[PDB]
DNA sequence: CATTAAGCAGTCCGCG
DNA sequence: GCGGACTGCTTAA
């Protein structure tokens, strides 16, 4: 098998690699590394290395890599560019792997682990660790096995060994119900004392070294907790043996009421899984506990104990067992649906980066780039400092504030790459520059060609055609792989509908689900054998199209997340090839782009309808035009159709057989009026929306930029079973919203857009008259709690205080010197209530840890003095007048002469 | 070591 | 009692 590396560190003069050899076995090493840089020379000095702009240079060979760096340094001083990788691991990675990484996961030690420890006197502080490691479970990837490290005898109680048959048993029969499927895969490890415990933790470790350390929050508080519990009974050195090389890096932050730390483990990839979730989920969730994610993503239910966790293992050892056990577990669980650790290996290994290195789109990009060139025996430029400079961005059109009845939606295919790649746009293809005119006159095509040459954009900058970029070439190669998955995951999501539509009528046998690749459209074949299956197997077929769909999701949109990042790069000033003319050149052919296809769309419309100067195009935000249908539907005639359906085909047709090649042809005019390398703005049609046939639903409605709601039967190719809603912007989609006020508004929308008005104001009623019913934290605001201490004077609220930070500091108040009671962390986030006037709290509002109880002591004063009221005034009642006063509809019925009347 | 556009909630202030 | 300027937060893209 080909080599590659697992972890790369520099240290001093010295690279330290793991890799994997060409038997598959793990090793080791050490390389006094010999770095190159280069310099501008004189065009008579032979050379075969030559920057991007074509300039020779001369190769400058160093005896180890502090003297490269000290050279940069001297030439810096003299005023002259040292051209080349300064950051000599990616040297290092792209000269001893000069070929495509083909790389087994199998080979590669994956490590989950998570720590308990009991304390009695608040949170235990990762950089004090003053209380004993009373539990550790860790997964090993290669073993398939939870190694589990129990702490019998402690100063805070001496406890019995835990049962696994205990553990596997029913909860309702008093057993902790840890999962059937990894109970053979426990290895359990009792010790009579924590020092026992830790010593043979550390040589379990230097057995079975991770090289992706994992897990929830691990980052934050299991490393560094167990580096510094360790150091504080052992000492730093002992500590230190958590690296296989043997070095650490501390990371002090200070925040006036808090002071911790992370760790860095030279030699291991640490990728905390909740960071890893927040980056690739595109998720904004009110919690991050493991508990709210779980059931979230895996539909699991909150793992239940009774009383405080500072009193779980004294009280219920078995229970704080399983429990951790079951966490790490929880974690492998989100992994194997989502597969953000496939994917992290995937782009590492692409970029020839550091594995953790991914959560960052420069360093990702700088490897990328770096390694393109050096193969052509290209130089790079040197890194140089840049001044923060605002810029412009997208073309956003201000909607009428309306009800719209019939829409269909149009979507440019990847838009900033796709116009990267028309353009040509890339530090080296720069050709010059023209005389811009305004914006509208290349949006109405009356502004002089700009070049008959040269590649242009709006912005004034010129590219040469007949050249290739580095920028364009690399982000096609990341393009076309996101394709391939989206592909994947569209497939996917229609052999999903194939299987909701058959659960209407489901066979009354014993059969099994149908052994199929869900990443491809069924054939004929298939969905005959469907039409014939049972309830069970289609809803566990059903559950498979799904993960399917799920794992194309993470493959694709990160792909795009990734390629995107690289057009908004061009505009951060820390980009090697930062550039605010290639930035521009982009947001501007947007906008551009947008605006032209607005206008052809406009014109196209109303020379088939037989009219003119009608407006078609309602709406368009960045690459996206929604266009109103109606005129389309009356020119037939609504009676024409038999069902909704009928005029959904209808449409869709017209989209893809009319419309589309229209659109098409006013692009391709477009690319001829600025002259670009090749036309790839491909405008495709995206949503089809509309009320039930025969229904009072209004369809849709707009409020404003980036807020509207759509009843939709047809996204871009998939014919929903079910109307499905397609809200963007409203407080349905906002986390800050309370979880129950999100399901109601969304209610609210289904009814005025399926059903009408009278529907809504039935609904309206009811939720008013049961609102009062509903758990308090499902009604709670949510807030993010930054700058706490900024607005603390003497624990009450300074000048402008934000609201939920006023009711951080009422928590406070209320369990100040209750050493139990959870404290509020900066920059994580709140539930929050109102108070009603005369509270016993002193104040208008209280807030307390999202995802959490509010604390025994002081939760029955919440709960009375809650201001209902406010909450859903502020929370429900203000977001609907909005959405109705736009559709210009009442949500309670308006006084009126009818009201004279008995009815 | 490291994208912009834009809506809504809330504070402060003005307001015989 | 509301608007206008301004901060904070959180979306859409
Ligand atoms: N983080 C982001 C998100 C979006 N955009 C810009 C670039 C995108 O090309 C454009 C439109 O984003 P979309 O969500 O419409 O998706 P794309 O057009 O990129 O991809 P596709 O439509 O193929 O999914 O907005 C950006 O610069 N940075
Ligand atoms: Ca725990
Ligand atoms: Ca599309
Ligand atoms: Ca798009
Ligand atoms: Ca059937
Ligand atoms: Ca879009």
């Amino acid at each position: 098998m080909k080599e590659f590396y697992l972890t790369v560190e520099q240290i001093g003069d010295s690279i330290f690699e793991r890799y994997i050899d060409s038997n598959g076995r793990e090793r080791t090493r050490e390389v006094e590394y010999k770095p190159s840089l280069f310099a501008h020379c004189p065009e008579s000095q032979a050379t075969k290395y030559f920057d991007i702009y074509g300039k020779p240079c001369t190769r400058k060979l160093f005896a180890n890599m502090r003297d490269a760096s000290q050279w940069i340094k001297r030439m810096e001083d003299i005023g002259l560019e040292a051209l080349g990788m300064d950051d000599f691991k990616l040297a290092y990675l792209s000269d001893t792997y000069n070929y495509e990484i083909k790389y087994d996961h199998t080979k590669i030690r994956v490590a989950n682990f998570d720590i308990e420890v009991t304390s009695p006197d608040g949170f235990p502080e990762p950089s004090q660790a003053k209380h004993p490691i009373d539990a550790i479970t860790h997964y090993d990837s290669i073993d398939d096995r939870f190694y589990v490290f129990d702490l019998l005898n402690s100063p805070y109680g001496n406890v019995e060994e835990w049962s696994i048959e205990i553990a596997a048993k029913l909860q309702e029969q008093g057993g902790d119900e840890v999962p059937s499927e990894i109970i053979d895969k426990i290895i359990y490890m009792p010790f009579d004392n924590e020092k026992e415990l830790l010593m043979e933790y550390l040589n379990f470790w230097q057995q079975k070294t991770p090289v992706i350390l994992t897990g929830w929050n691990v980052e934050s508080f299991a490393i560094p907790y167990v580096y510094n519990r360790i150091k504080n009974i052992f000492g730093e050195s002992t500590a230190k043996r958590l690296s296989p090389h043997r070095k650490t890096r501390v990371k002090v932050i200070e925040n006036m009421y808090g002071s911790r730390e992370i760790i860095t483990l030279f030699g291991i990839s640490v990728l905390d899984y909740i960071d890893l979730y927040k980056k690739f989920s595109f998720t904004n969730q009110p919690s991050y506990s493991l508990d709210y994610i779980s059931e979230f993503e895996l539909n699991v239910g909150k793992l239940k104990y009774d009383g405080p966790i500072s009193k779980l293992r004294e009280s219920n050892h078995q229970r704080y067992i399983s429990y951790n056990i079951i966490a790490v577990y929880r974690v492998l669980q989100i992994d194997a649906k989502r597969q953000f650790i496939n994917l992290s290996l995937d782009m590492g290994y692409y970029a020839k980066i550091q594995i953790q290195s991914v959560f960052s789109p420069i360093k990702t990009w700088d490897a990328i780039i770096f390694n393109s060139l050096k193969e052509q025996n290209k130089v790079i430029p040197q890194g140089r400092s840049h001044p923060v400079q605002p810029y412009p961005g997208a073309f956003v059109k201000e909607p009428i504030p309306n009800r719209y009845k019939y829409v269909m939606s149009f979507d440019l295919t990847s838009l900033y790459p796709s116009i990267i790649r028309q353009v040509n746009i890339s530090p080296e293809t720069i050709a010059g520059t023209f005389k811009v005119a305004p914006l509208h006159d290349y949006i109405n095509a009356v502004a002089e060609r700009p070049s008959d040459v040269y590649s242009c954009s709006p912005n004034g900058m010129m590219y040469y055609k007949d050249r290739d970029g580095v920028v364009p070439t690399e982000i096609t190669k990341v393009f076309n792989q996101r394709k391939e998955h989206k592909g994947y995951m569209l497939a996917a999501q229609r052999n999903g509908e194939i299987i909701k539509e058959a659960l209407h009528n489901p066979n009354l046998s014993v059969d099994e689900p149908l052994d199929v690749d869900y990443r491809f459209d069924f054939s004929d074949e298939i969905k005959e054998k469907i039409k014939k299956l049972s309830a069970k197997s289609l809803n566990e077929m059903l559950f498979r199209a799904q993960r399917t769909e799920v794992a194309g999701m993470t493959a694709q949109i990160n792909r795009k997340a990734l390629i995107n990042g690289l057009a908004g790069a061009l505009g951060n000033v820390w980009f090697r090839y930062y550039d605010l003319r290639n930035a521009t050149a982009i947001t501007t052919f947007g906008q551009m782009a947008l605006q032209w296809i607005e206008r052809k769309v406009n014109e196209y419309l109303n020379e088939v309808c037989g009219t003119e100067g009608e407006a078609f195009v309602l709406y368009g935000d960045t690459d996206s035009i929604y266009v109103s249908a109606d005129k389309i539907i009356d020119k037939v005639g609504e009676s024409k159709f038999r069902d909704t359906n009928h005029w959904v085909d209808f449409l869709d047709k017209f989209a893809r057989e009319r419309m589309e090649p229209a659109i098409d042809r006013g692009f391709r005019e477009m690319c001829e009026y600025m002259n670009n390398k090749q036309h790839l703005m491909f405008m495709d049609r995206e949503a089809i929306a509309g009320p039930p046939l025969g229904s009072k639903g209004i369809g849709g409605f707009w409020t404003g930029k980036k807020r509207y709601a759509l009843n939709v039967w047809d996204m871009e190719g998939t014919r929903y079973a079910e109307p499905k809603l397609k809200i963007m912007g409203l407080e349905t989609q906002k986390s800050s919203t309370p979880k129950a006020v999100q399901k109601a508004l969304k209610e609210c929308i289904r009814r005025m857009l399926q059903e009408g008005e009278e529907s809504l104001q039935e609904y309206f009623k009811e939720f008013e008259k049961e609102f009062r019913q509903l758990n308090y934290i499902s009604i709670a605001s949510v807030s993010s709690a930054n700058n706490i201490a900024k607005y603390d004077v003497g624990g009450f609220p300074g000048p402008k205080c934000p609201f939920h930070i006023r009711g951080i500091l009422t928590y406070n108040r209320a369990i100040k010197g209750n050493i139990d009671a959870p404290q509020v962390v900066e920059g994580e986030k709140v539930y929050v209530l109102p108070l009603r006037e005369g509270n016993p709290f002193g104040d208008k509002c209280i807030a307390w840890p999202s995802g959490t109880e509010i604390t025994d002591l002081i939760k029955d004063d919440v709960l009375h003095w809650m201001d209902y009221t406010v909450l859903l005034e502020k929370t429900f009642i203000k977001p609907l007048e909005g959405f109705t006063s736009a559709a210009k509809l009442d949500y309670e019925k308006k006084a009126s002469l009818f009201d004279m009347f008995d009815f």
